[PDB]
């Protein structure tokens, strides 16, 4: 886990972001499959689509959704290794069964402070505490065999 200073800077860069969640979270998956084309073939309806089919997508919004949803859930109990052991395990449990692996969330880790940022000024210090929290994302992946 990450301490409770850590967990409070992450929840502060946060914040504004998941305040227009629908919006922002359709713009994060976007982004991510524009740095990271590959990332598209993962999923059904996306692989050979381009950008601006995946935009167009009816289907977009309740993909991007799912994954706002978790991360906020992951943002809240960062602080705790206990909801995170847990957490981690079933994620990571989750993401192999679909063949992606640490990898993809090297290339999330990546991208992700300038996601954030793109949003709001980070506070000091949350850059670190969100590769920290995608560290422990990409070990549990490690761990789930990927
Ligand atoms: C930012 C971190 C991410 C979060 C928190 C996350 C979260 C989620 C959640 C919670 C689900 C299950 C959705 C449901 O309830 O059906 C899911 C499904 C899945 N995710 Fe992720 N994900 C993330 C990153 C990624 C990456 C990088 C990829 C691919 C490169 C990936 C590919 C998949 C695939 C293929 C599914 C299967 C669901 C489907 O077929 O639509 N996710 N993820």
């Amino acid at each position: 886990s990450l301490s409770a200073a850590e967990a409070d800077l992450a929840g502060k860069s946060w914040a504004p972001v998941f305040a227009n969640k629908n919006a922002n979270g359709l713009d994060f998956l976007v982004a991510l499959f524009e740095k990271f084309p590959d990332s598209a073939n993962f999923f059904a309806d996306f692989k050979g689509k381009s950008v601006a089919d995946i935009k167009a997508s009816p289907k977009l919004r309740d993909v991007s959704s799912r994954i706002f949803t978790r991360l906020n859930e992951f943002v809240n109990n960062a602080a705790n290794a206990g909801k995170m052991s847990a957490m981690l395990s079933q994620f990571a449990k989750e993401h192999v069964g679909f063949g992606v692996g640490s990898a993809q969330f090297e290339n999330v880790r990546s991208m992700f402070p300038g996601f954030v940022a793109s949003v709001a000024a980070p506070p000091a210090g949350a850059d670190a505490a969100w590769t920290k929290l995608f560290g422990l994302i990409i070990d549990a992946l490690k761990a789930a065999g990927a």
